[PDB]
């Protein structure tokens, strides 16, 4: 036993020889290992000591994935992996340039948010490979446990470290790429909030020296590239979000999706099926048809499935010998997916009096909806509202209603209709709290349409908050709205004048086909939505 | 298990050799060590016992690092770490002076409130550096469980003690500087208000016998310099509000932010990226333009990000051979940051009738908003909006009441607020305390509607209005006029008493604003509607 | 740790009328206060029917944490006094301390730990203590030093405490 105590020690050293430990760490391990060399082997304390030492020696201290970065080389990797995302690619280039200039590894924090299925997770994978850095994925999700990250005390019975240390063991670099998922849906309850723990993970100051219950030594995480994923930015905790570097990822339109399909989706499903182009064939029109009438989301999540489905169906067909090559066409697609699922998208193709079109930002992406009104018949009149309306909505809608009344009587005194009668208004759900008052102006258009007996201008989508005097105010999520209007068969859009910046920041082909008005006052919208 | 029991005991004695426990803790230490000898090293309790003893001995009992200090040296530290904060520097040196006099920690504790990114936590780091004092920070923002403060008893899976005990251990001292941040964002605990736990920590006499759920030993905590931060002053409970010495950390103007940028932010960012100071030339005019049209933060954190982006964009061009050298000009800044975000400063340049300017402070610091009113058609009645409090309604009630009587004095032949149902709107966000300050504005709003005249162009005003027309004084004048200066509003009307605050402002703030001080509302009408 | 003196405060928060209770949020504190609240109202409506202060107002009340479960009832009358003090707008006959549980019809009930409570009273240097009649035996049986220089009255009903605490 006596000499065998010695034998164990150098086995720990050889694991540590090329892994140059920090000075404070060296002292901690020396104290523990010399302790291990005297403590009897049979003792459970010995095992706990050994376990603690096992993890400490297993950490790749002073070892880096030496990024053999080339600026144009890395760029090509990104292009050969994904379409679009010009903004994000530029940001990543900047990161590469920064690391090159320093001539040493550095760690930054970058967050991706937008609708699901936009490839943010897959972009993650692409970045790791481009940089020649180890990849890892983690999901905080709805969990409320801090110990998931912080681990447990090493000397305690049945000790286990947090996921941050776990992944750092398997990955053999001080500087891996860690992916963190659903940062928006972090929970709070009995044990606490992980947001408290990961505050230590997304703070540059706390990244230099990070502590856990397991390894119990200050470690350097400032070299680690943290990437976080979210769906909506609003619900992310204030301290974490404000400190965090925030990148918006958008969805895709017809042409964009189509490009993705042909370039990436179809070859990926062929790999899964073991199929080749020599046996399974797909034209653009087919996928165009598949995009138009079989999907609704701004992402391409559903589209992968439909393509996977078709190719999957074809695989069976090939084996059986029903037809030796399968070419999918609009003629024979009905065999693969059945009849078109979403034949129509505007549930009112002509909008009847007192119905308007609004555009709304949702967690799942850009969505169109319709606001409807109804009548239910000296005394004062009323509004009744329905929908999953928050306290905000109720207040904003009253203001809408107030501006409605005054607007109409000032513009046309003979028309006492709105004020003297009872009105039902309904606003459909899915609108996020912040994007909620964005359909204020549409509401007002709704009432006035109802008032004069005038239907609205065909194919008109809108957004914008309205003040009591009738000042149009700027709104968020313009990128998503426009994409939604495209699919929704819209020809005219009406926005805040303050939002002109946001509109023109879009690519040209996306904005194309759509007449755009920027407005500042409601008298303007009134003229636009009712030409005559 | 051979030498296992003896070695563990001996190493703890080595720890106890430096960090000697109080005289009543001898028995507790010895008892644990003796029964450790009883427990087999295979038993579950043995492992837990070793943790308890390790945690206990690791605490620097009666051991503190030296403190060498000077008030004049502190000012040099304060000056070099941050520019500006004339009043803030003054306020903190007062405590340093008082602490130097006594040579020990005051009963009263220190807290700072202001906009996010103003440098409240920076002050704490600077004070620690000034005192040559060790620093630690733990957050109490959003917490609801007292057990977070007191830890858990050892039987818990992965037993973890109180956070206060932790910070003492890591600092290896009896007298650390601790930042207890976000005391305002404290939660009203269901199992019991953490107010009790907080008051224990604040009181030095109570700290002498502090107990947790883990150690079960009265910690002789004293001389620990507790420093706290807050955002607004309301959310702090009543017993904690008065128990706290409070400091106002105000926001900054354009010129102030620029000096911060030139001295601190640019070098920080240059150092972080390792950039050449010649190749990434940054003009002062750019930063002024950036401030005016790209940012709305009272703090510097949002500004700092935009600054980082500037330098970041440059770094790519240099490596790739896109550009030989980076010369940041207003003309070519579009490539580096993109299109202007706030080309619009303040809306309602022409202020329509029934609209009046409004001022207050918010979580984000200095704020601007407008009061809005309209009609909705023998009697007359008032509808109010916003997410307003019960107190806010009563302020309006006072305002509405006075407006009727005031209209009578000026124009008896009128009956506008008399025979008419009016909708009133007040934007929210502002602190409940400073909420009634829009009172007079409201009166102006109602009156403005009466004859159908717009309020004198580019006119701003605020302050609480009583029943007699008396203009009551309001806090945070610095914040309100900062917003007014942002707004580009030339004439400001303020309460008479608050004239002290205006003359206490530095030169930059007071530039080109024709302010008048007033006591009754009839005085404001003299300005608002002379015709 | 021993017998202690505890302060009771009432505050105005400004049909309807309610009492808001703070401190230890134990149920037994709440119910005792409710009792106390209602009796106070009941007492007021007969003594001064003209006043409707307590009836038409929201009042905040706070009690310190230094109480055992049995001490909850023990501070019954103190609440009532405080409420009537707030209602009449007059502080008590100066330097008067007291301990007693109050029935809903106002009769006083026995309390525990008279020995320990009296010590704190003498320590704080109160002129007078008024106690329930049923607690009579315990006080006379105490140590010598505490007895002299303390005015004592024994009470069965709160009507008595009203006249003592407020001369007119
Ligand atoms: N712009 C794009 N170009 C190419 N493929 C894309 C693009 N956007 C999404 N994809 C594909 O979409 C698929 C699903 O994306 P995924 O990463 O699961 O979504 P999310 O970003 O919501 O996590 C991926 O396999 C990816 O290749
Ligand atoms: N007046 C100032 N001069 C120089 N730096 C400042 C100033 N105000 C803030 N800072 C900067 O703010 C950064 C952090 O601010 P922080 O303390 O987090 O603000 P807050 O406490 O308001 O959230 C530091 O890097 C510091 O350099």
């Amino acid at each position: 036993e006596k000499d065998d105590k010695d034998a164990i020690e150098e086995k720990f050293r050889e694991r540590l020889k090329e892994l140059v430990v920090p000075k404070h760490v060296m002292d901690v391990v020396d104290e523990e290992l010399s302790k291990l060399g005297l403590l009897d082997n049979h003792s459970s304390e010995f095992n706990v000591t050994r376990n603690y030492l096992d993890w400490l020696t297993s950490i790749p201290w002073g070892k880096y994935s030496n990024e053999n970065l080339d600026l144009a080389r890395a760029q090509a990797v990104l292009e050969e992996d994904h379409y679009g995302m010009e903004d994000v690619k530029k940001r990543i280039l900047e990161f590469i340039a920064v690391s090159q200039l320093r001539g040493s590894t550095q760690g930054k924090i970058l967050c991706f948010y937008g609708p699901p299925g936009v490839g943010k997770t897959s972009i993650a994978r692409s970045i790791a490979r481009a940089l020649n850095r180890e990849y890892f994925r983690f999901s905080v999700g709805g969990m409320t446990d801090v110990a998931e990250i912080k681990g447990h005390r090493w000397t305690y019975v049945g000790a286990m470290p947090g996921k941050i240390i776990q992944c750092l063991k398997k990955t053999k670099t001080e500087n891996p790429l860690i992916l963190i998922d659903e940062v928006d849906m972090i929970g709070r309850g009995y044990q606490g909030d992980p947001s408290s723990a990961l505050l230590e993970l997304l703070d540059p100051e706390q990244n230099a020296n990070f502590l856990d219950h397991y390894l119990d030594v200050p470690v350097d995480l400032s070299k680690v590239l943290f990437i976080c994923t979210a769906n909506v930015t609003d619900t992310i905790p204030e301290p974490l979000r404000d400190r965090m570097e925030m990148i918006n990822v958008s969805g895709y339109v017809a042409q964009e999706k189509l490009a993705i399909a042909e370039r990436y989706l179809v070859p990926q499903a062929r790999a899964l099926c073991g199929l080749d182009e020599s046996k399974a064939k797909l034209s653009s029109d087919v996928l165009t048809l598949l995009i138009k009438q079989y999907c609704r989301e701004s992402g391409v999540r559903n589209l992968q499935k439909q393509v996977e489905k078709v190719l999957r169906k074809s695989a069976y067909k090939i084996v059986s010998g029903e037809a030796e090559s399968v070419e999918v066409t609009p003629e024979n697609l009905q065999d693969f997916v059945g009849k078109p699922v979403f034949t129509v998208e505007r549930m009112y193709d002509v909008t009847p009096p007192g119905v308007v079109m609004g555009l709304a930002w949702t967690a799942m992406g850009g969505s169109t909806l319709f606001v409807e009104t109804s009548l239910r018949r000296d005394k004062d009149g009323s509004l009744e509202v329905t929908g999953q309306l928050g306290e905000v909505m109720k207040e904003s809608a009253r203001i809408a209603y107030t501006f409605a009344r005054a607007f109409l009587m000032q513009h046309a005194p003979a028309n006492d209709y709105l004020v003297t009668s009872h009105i039902h208004l309904h606003v459909p759900e899915g609108a996020t709290p912040k994007d909620g008052p964005s359909a204020g102006c549409t509401i007002v258009t709704a009432l006035l349409s109802l008032a004069m007996g005038r239907p609205v201008r065909q194919n008109l989508a809108m957004t914008g908050e309205v003040s009591l005097t009738g000042k149009i105010l700027p709104v968020g999520g313009i990128k998503e709205k426009t994409i939604a209007a495209k699919r929704a068969g819209v020809t005219c859009i009406v926005l805040p004048a303050e939002n002109k910046k946001d509109f023109y920041d879009l690519a040209a082909f996306i904005t194309e086909g759509l007449e755009v008005h920027f407005v500042e006052h409601y008298r303007e919208i009134f003229d636009i939505a009712f030409p005559d």
